[PDB]
């Protein structure tokens, strides 16, 4: 997931085609950084590209990754009513790249609780992922309704 | 003095998706005795020499 505060008043990048390279072309850019199951992170970057009023055309890419194509095709874009909520495009599914011989990750990435803001600065608030590597017990609690967790 | 011949087990190996080599245990059933260092009688009345 990733929670991103948008600006209403920015402007539509001049500068085109969006390049990941080319930081005049986009808006804003962010990270999450998953997994794969031999435990690779990849960092993924998320960039996001106002095309016209209230509509936010977001570009995904594998930054672990060598070979992987630079991104001309929209992962997903958001569309945001009037009062700045989200009204469409927040889930899409994204597949990683490829590192050192293993199989990608295929995540559901989510923009739930993003909003447009009438003004402000591009902000990411929150990311978050149910991807990570393993991993040693480091302690362990019983709780005073007895459960016991490993931590 | 003649070879040791032995099974080599790596059972329970694994490789992690990241971190590094590491030997966690080893264990083998050879060994040069040895002498009675204490014995005991257990709750169930079992002699267990030491």
């Amino acid at each position: 997931s990733m929670q991103i505060n948008l600006n209403s008043t920015d402007p539509v990048p001049s500068k085109t085609p969006f390049s990941v390279s080319d930081a005049d072309s986009y808006n804003k850019k962010g990270t999450v950084t998953v997994y794969d199951s031999q435990g690779n992170a990849h960092d993924m970057n998320v960039y996001f590209v106002k095309t016209k009023d209230n509509e936010w055309a977001v570009y995904t890419h594998d930054s672990s990754d060598p070979a992987a194509t630079a991104p001309t095709t929209a992962s997903t874009t958001l569309k945001f009513n009037e009062n700045g909520i989200l009204e469409s495009g927040g889930t899409v599914n994204i597949t990683t790249g490829t590192i050192n011989g293993a199989t990608a990750a295929t995540f559901s990435l989510s923009f739930l609780n993003s909003m447009q803001q009438n003004t402000g600065a591009n902000n990411i608030v929150a990311t978050n992922q149910n991807g990570y590597k393993p991993g040693d017990l480091v302690s362990y609690q019983i709780n005073n309704d007895g459960t016991v967790v490993g931590n």
